């Protein structure tokens, strides 16, 4: 979750 | 992974 890959910013799910 | 939860800093596993 949240920041570099996952549940947010950058890979996986969500933005960037 | 990265930063929040996950592999990294934050929650889960690594750091913080």
């Amino acid at each position: 979750v949240g920041a570099x890959a996952x549940v947010x910013w950058x890979w996986x799910w969500x933005w960037x």
